[PDB]
């Protein structure tokens, strides 16, 4: 039926369907459009309190909680759906990965390199498409396939 991932769901508030990913917690209301040896991403990182390591070049102690993390994560997937901000204008800005200094890019990679949760979301991601909150031992990550 769907692409790798995805299933059909009913929104609450409104009554009409949606297509929700699994794999990338991404949700839209479009049918998902139609792997390779690499993907290229970019992510942007919100720490949290329960982060492997509960520091960044943004701040020394990262104290919120994973809750607070989701909720920082959720409103910049809002800002950047709604074309109030550009992903990379918010990772360079937000991000808890020292990638922030590059837009969030990660360069290209294959399979086995990065987290799990992470990989699984990347490649799972078609090139342009945008996950929703993955979550990993470093935090919580919205990811962008570039390539
Ligand atoms: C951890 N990480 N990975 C990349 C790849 O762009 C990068 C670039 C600048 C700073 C930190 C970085
Ligand atoms: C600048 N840069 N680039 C990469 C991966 O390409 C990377 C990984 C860890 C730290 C800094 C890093
Ligand atoms: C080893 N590894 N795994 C992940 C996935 O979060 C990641 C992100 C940035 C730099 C290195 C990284």
């Amino acid at each position: 039926k769907l692409p790798p991932g995805w299933e059909k769901a009913m929104s609450r508030s409104s009554g009409r369907v949606y297509y929700f990913n699994h794999i990338t917690n991404a949700s839209q209301w479009e049918r998902p459009s139609g792997e390779p040896a690499r993907v290229r991403c970019s992510h942007l990182l919100v720490k949290h309190s329960q982060s492997r390591r509960p520091s960044s070049w943004r701040q020394e102690k990262i104290t919120r909680t994973k809750e607070e993390a989701l909720e920082l994560i959720n409103g910049y997937i809002q800002k950047i759906k709604s074309g109030e901000e550009d992903f990379e204008s918010l990772a360079s800005q937000f991000s808890d990965c020292s990638s922030a200094k590059a837009r969030g890019d990660l360069g290209a990679f294959s399979r086995g390199q990065m987290q799990k949760p992470f990989e699984d979301a990347s490649f799972a991601l078609r090139t342009g498409e945008m996950s929703g909150p993955v979550f990993t031992d470093s935090g919580i990550h919205i990811i962008l396939r570039t390539e």
